[PDB]
C-alpha cells in the first residue's frame, strides 16, 4: 500500500550542487555527478565513497552506467562526453561535436551506442567502441532535457524546453512520433518505462505524466510536488510497490502510486532542491541528490 522509506546514509563530498545520481546496473554502486566537474562511486548498501573520477574542465549534468556496470559516460557543460573505465578511473574517450552545454545522456542496452542532448539543441548517437559521432539529429528547437532509450534499443526519447517530446528511430534517426507538441510548457523529463511500452515525462508546471507510447495517449497524471525550473529526474520503482519517485523543488522526494496517483510517502531531509532520484536495481533502496545549499546524496531504504 504504502512504503516506509527511512534516511539510511548521508553522502558528502561534493563541493558544488549534485546533477544526477544513478545505481549501477549490478546493484553494488552508486555513481553521483557534480557541477564541481567530479564524478564519485560510492558503496550502494552503505554509502561508503569509493573513488572520485576526474577529468572534465567544467561542470558534470549528467552520468550514466553501460549494461555491465563496467562504465560510465558523463556529460558536461565543458561540451563533451567522457567514456570512463569505473574500474581504473580512466578516461577511455572523449566525445566531441557539441557546440555548447552536454546536459543529459544515456547508454543502450546493447551498450554499444550513447545518446546524448545538449544546450546546442541535438541528440548525438555515438559509437562507445571508437568514440565517433555516428549521426546528429536536429531534434528540438531549445535546450534537451533528456534521452533515453527503449528496453530493445530501438527507439530513442527525447525531451526539451521547446515544448516538445519526440521518439526517434535509432538506426535511422529519423522521427517516429511527436509525443507532446505544444509550444508551453517545456518538457523538463522523460525516460521509458522498464517494458518500453509508457513514456514518463515531466513538464515545468508541477506536472509528472505517464504517456502510453503506441497510442500516443495520457494514461495517468501525478501531482502535488513543485517542479517549475528545474530538470528533475523521474524513476519507476519496481523493486517492491510500483511507485513513481520525483525529486521537487520544495526539497522532499515524492512517492506515488502509479496506479492510483495518491502520493504515498514524502522524504524530507534535504536543505536544497531535490535534483535527482534513483532506484535500486533490486533493493526498496532510493538514492536522493541535492542542490548548492546541500551538495549531499542521501540513501533510503524501505521494508516494501
Ligand atoms: C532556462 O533554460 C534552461 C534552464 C535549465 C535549468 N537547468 C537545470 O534544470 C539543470 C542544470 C544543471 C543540472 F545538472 C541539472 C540536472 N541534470 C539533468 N537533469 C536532466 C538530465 N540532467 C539541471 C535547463 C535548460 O535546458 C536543459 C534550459
Amino acid at each position: 500500500v504504502k512504503p516506509n522509506y527511512a534516511l539510511k546514509f548521508t553522502l558528502a563530498g561534493h563541493t558544488k550542487a549534485v546533477s544526477s545520481v544513478k545505481f549501477s546496473p549490478n546493484g553494488e554502486w552508486l555513481a553521483s555527478s557534480s557541477a564541481d566537474k567530479l564524478i564519485k562511486i560510492w558503496g550502494a548498501y552503505d554509502g561508503k565513497f569509493e573513488k572520485t573520477i576526474s577529468g572534465h574542465k567544467l561542470g558534470i549534468s549528467d552520468v550514466a552506467w553501460s549494461s555491465d556496470s563496467n562504465l560510465l559516460v558523463s556529460a558536461s557543460d565543458d561540451k563533451t562526453l567522457k567514456i570512463w573505465d569505473v574500474s581504473s578511473g580512466k578516461c577511455l574517450k572523449t566525445l566531441k561535436g557539441h557546440s555548447n552545454y552536454v546536459f543529459c545522456c544515456n547508454f543502450n542496452p546493447q551498450s554499444n551506442l550513447i545518446v546524448s542532448g545538449s544546450f546546442d539543441e541535438s541528440v548525438r548517437i555515438w559509437d562507445v567502441k571508437t568514440g565517433k559521432c555516428l549521426k546528429t539529429l536536429p531534434a528540438h528547437s531549445d535546450p534537451v532535457s533528456a534521452v533515453h532509450f527503449n528496453r530493445d534499443g530501438s527507439l530513442i526519447v527525447s525531451s526539451s524546453y521547446d515544448g516538445l517530446c519526440r521518439i526517434w528511430d535509432t538506426a535511422s534517426g529519423q522521427c517516429l512520433k511527436t509525443l507532446i507538441d505544444d509550444d508551453n510548457p517545456p518538457v523538463s523529463f522523460v525516460k521509458f518505462s522498464p517494458n518500453g511500452k509508457y513514456i514518463l515525462a515531466a513538464t515545468l508546471d508541477n506536472t509528472l505524466k505517464l504517456w502510453d507510447y503506441s497510442k500516443g495517449k495520457c494514461l495517468k497524471t501525478y501531482t502535488g510536488h513543485k517542479n517549475e525550473k528545474y530538470c528533475i529526474f523521474a524513476n519507476f520503482s519496481v523493486t517492491g510497490g510500483k511507485w513513481i519517485v520525483s525529486g521537487s523543488e520544495d526539497n522532499l522526494v515524492y512517492i506515488w502510486n502509479l496506479q492510483t496517483k495518491e502520493i504515498v510517502q514524502k522524504l524530507q531531509g534535504h536543505t536544497d532542491v531535490v535534483i535527482s532520484t534513483a532506484c535500486h536495481p533490486t533493493e526498496n533502496i532510493i538514492a536522493s541528490a541535492a542542490l548548492e545549499n546541500d551538495k549531499t546524496i542521501k540513501l533510503w531504504k524501505s521494508d516494501c
